[PDB]
């Protein structure tokens, strides 16, 4: 994980999705992932302590360690989330504080998604936890994480793992990307306001008449770099203004085309160590039908996977394969 | 047309691509069109005179008029090519030069594609035309164009029909969007070389330690709007950083992944007069493969078009029609 | 008042020197005004307790309330700060925590350059304060302020009346504008350190050779406007690139070659209501020295004044009043 | 030269003003020079053909070599004008084209300020002569320059020595820096018509109210660098945007305000061979008064020489040195 640009919406319809773009610098074995109920997820890697989890949830995942890990998902009671990247601010102890259970920052997604409903049973469920630096994902330090969580009601909110503690955020705008924390984007946005879809009127210089190139000058300011803090104006500014999705559908549609102008193409982000960054898959889901929908970088055809359509007293994992190859539609020979 | 974007590449075992995205603020009438050779295809559309074709050639386009109206295709002899709004720029004529016929701005990739092989047959085949001020029932009068091409060699040329009359730039980088002029966008991209896939370095003030947020500040300066020089400037450099792909299908793929920089939602564009200005659809062609691809506003599943397969003698045109519909695989029942 | 950028710097003289420029509607009645030692601040317009000042300072402000109320200054100590606006963002309580006595927020400045000697002082006296929502007769309400302050030693703090209350940030980086509070634009400047003065390479666009305009390209990603975020960068960002000043002299030059980056034009920023925000006048002032220097928009020459060649125990205020005529040099007749 | 901003205004005085930065790397030596009548000015450094000057011009310039070179500069007839460094676009002959006089670049203004009145006398005396890639000694070589002139009537032309000749654009917004060419950076302005001094209305994020941070909104995408396609926008559009001038003092006073958003202080610029690159001298002059007037980097007390209080009909030239000291006004000690 290196990055991600995620929103939900609300469509005329009534329902609630949410979306996410994954940008990383390999593609891992991730598949999705339906984890039934009862199945037990533990808190830490290096105890075997389980919670019994009472709901079944799908989303994007690993299998490499001991319980599912879900980079987000939709449990079977609508609640949607996902886990983001959070560098140089998330911060974790060393020892659980008195009363709660040390949990692994990479086992949050799962947790919750099994076992809350509402974005209010989140911020409960969390006071009896404490992140924990537990080394060994056997992919190293716990990675820098930030949290956002969406209800089948529409609500958002946004968990920071901060210096002075637990940062909770809500009624949000249903935007996060990476850092900085989410006060500090809510207060960069109003920056940016001038960004709109009118155009800005013709003037003169002299007798110099001045008119725009073409359409699209309204966004004037708006930076098309891929750092958080632009990606984070782009998912906000053209949540903003793109037209309310009318069904659940247009709604995977809309989201996808807002999360294009966060899509990074292979080569054009490097990091400090010369490996590239790229969105590997962008989802999305939806809390009322709590179907799961994705994408990938080598295949633009939309899959889709129905958490109700399963047995969830399943004893076992249910998983799809990636796909990755172009699923091009042949109209002739 | 109102808004697009173009580029072309080369892979790796030698195959050229050509990508256009179209913005417009209706969505009419348009598909996939195979035109035949020996079909006919009108000059202008006030008269009655034909060029016979000697070409069969594959693309977007409309069918509402006397002839097919391209947008852009490929021929089966590997020519791509493209006509894009050129608003404020393009200037035509009442009447032909000494020497040369009329023709209509929007008849003119169907023109090319119909006749020409090499970008240089393009410039050559073009001194015999001058573009007319015509009109078209459709949009009600003349659009305001410029047209790309790319051979199946990789070589790409811009023409514009400016003020002072025609201007031809000859081996482009491969980009080309709308308004303003070539020469101008070219002279932009200088302003924009420090925008790399490299991070700078850190830095401090006083006793702070400064580093990015993330990945990606060594882009810092590129702007993120949807006007064409912004547009230019995001398909140009995306065009020089991502990945070489390896084949034709990556070929596809990374053209649309660039494209989508610079793909316009239904609502964050408006004009003047408060339509909406979004991208309707996104195509690419092949040179060697003769294939047309494509994808639309409602529908990212990519849908392909053979060229080669059809009955290039055919009397009779071959459309396909849009599928407007969000092609969602299901992997259990949904 | 309704903006401002500031900025302090050290010598490699082992001077500190505090520089801002100060943006407004239009002009009150202000000079620049030595308040002597027991002369006597008020804390409140509303109610009639004066506090005694130990110390005597200097610096620019009005006289039109009942104590002298100033917009920035240094003190016999070398105490320099300055109160800027800080819109949407200042708290003020209607009545003081317990304990504690009530403040005008523009009386801040005034107290604590007549009794704090060091940034801990500062700190410890304003515990003993808290900012009220007092109007006064200049400005109709009570304006939303912050403040920053600089001691002989060089330390800057900063003091921000938030909704939460009072915060405190130590040892800063010695820049402050307005709006939003401290710890936003501290983490701004992370998304800005690809801006350096040195020029990016050389790139090349297929067979194109792309090259800088000229000299400068460095700076691509830095914005030019005159929003409090956009000022905080570039004064930070040229406070840090900008040539070590030698001494007290090329201090005070490089403070306004820097704010002058910042400097605004009548006409070019409109409010809301369309008066012009422009820069009216600009200081600095040297902690080890005790001068303050000014020009103002309509004059670019530098004056001078210095608090400790006056007699500190006066019974009356000593101003300088402004001079509002471009002072030009006639090197020949006129 | 490495580097200036230039633009005229207009007040409602009906005077006419024109003024430049000029940057580069260490000072060399330059004074204000008064060039009499009949002084005669060279052609070229390496031929001795020397023209008659009807005209008194007075500009900063130099006179390291055979003939003044003038930077800048007013003449008696109110013909205001200055070189600008044009690099990587400044073309030169080998050869004077069939029936002219070769020029040297670096004596065009001094040519040009010393005969002629209107801008239209300045494009016909141009097309008598080719600009030659001669060399000269104080900098070394030919330095690619392109030039602007403003007659007493406020109209201004661009003169450019580009790859297929001179060309020349007239009556011009009356800005102008470096490369590149003229009609570029006119085309430039019309991307940044949404730059204005009003703020953009609130707006709303879902249930967040957003309104900006204080003023000055309205500018958002206007650039800070100091690269020359920024340095004509600022110019530009801050010369399109500030009061116009009552008088002639306020006319110096608003020049130099427009041109302080692109004034360069030691060490922001660094130049590849790693030397910095600054705002040397700021300069102003006025074709009713002819009066010339700047400040420098180190004194920001403004300087004025008036041409026609001297003997125009004098011997030799006049000059005036620079103070670099900072002028400070001593109110008390």
């Amino acid at each position: 994980m290196l990055g991600s640009s995620s929103l939900s919406i609300r469509t005329t319809d009534d329902k609630s999705l949410f979306a996410r773009t994954m940008d990383f610098t390999m593609e891992p074995d991730s598949k999705v992932i339906i984890v039934p109920r009862n199945y037990g997820i533990r808190l830490l890697e290096k105890e075997n302590v389980v919670i019994n989890n009472s709901y079944a949830f799908v989303g994007m995942g690993s299998t490499d360690i001991t319980s599912p890990v879900l980079y987000d998902g939709v449990n079977e009671k609508g609640l949607m989330g996902a886990m983001l990247y959070y560098a140089t601010f998330a911060t974790y102890a060393d020892e659980p504080k008195k009363g709660t259970r040390g949990i692994n920052p990479v086992y949050v997604i799962s947790q919750v998604l099994g076992n809350c409903v509402t974005v209010d049973d989140v911020i409960e469920k969390l006071t009896s936890y404490t992140l924990l630096n537990e080394a060994n994902i056997i992919l190293g330090f716990a990675p820098p994480l930030h949290y956002t969580f969406t209800d089948a009601s529409g609500e958002s909110i946004v968990i920071e793992p901060d210096k002075t503690g637990i940062t909770i955020h809500r009624k949000t705008i249903g935007v996060m990307t990476n850092s900085p924390g989410y006060e500090w984007h809510q207060t960069n946005l109003r920056a940016y306001i001038g960004v709109t879809p009118n155009p800005p009127q013709d003037i003169m210089m002299g007798d110099l008449d001045l008119t725009p190139f073409g359409q699209g000058a309204g966004g004037l300011g708006l930076p098309g770099d891929f750092t958080p803090s632009a990606r984070f104006l782009r998912v906000a500014y053209w949540k903003k203004y793109t037209e309310k999705a009318k069904n659940e559908t247009e709604g995977v549609t809309n989201l996808f085309h807002i999360l294009s102008s966060v899509n990074i193409p292979k080569g054009v982000v490097l990091t400090n160590e010369g490996k590239t960054d790229y969105t590997i898959y962008t989802s999305a889901m939806c809390a009322q039908s709590k179907n799961y929908y994705f994408k990938l970088y080598d295949n633009s055809r939309i899959s889709a996977v129905s958490l109700m359509a399963e047995n969830l007293n399943s004893q076992d994992l249910i998983t799809f394969e990636w796909d990755r190859k172009q699923d091009i539609k042949q109209l002739n020979q």
